[PDB]
């Protein structure tokens, strides 16, 4: 069970 990496901060994702 994975993990979403979109960090509402910066409005785009990371990795996952």
């Amino acid at each position: 069970v994975p993990i979403i990496y979109c960090n509402r901060r910066t409005x785009k994702c990371k990795r996952f």
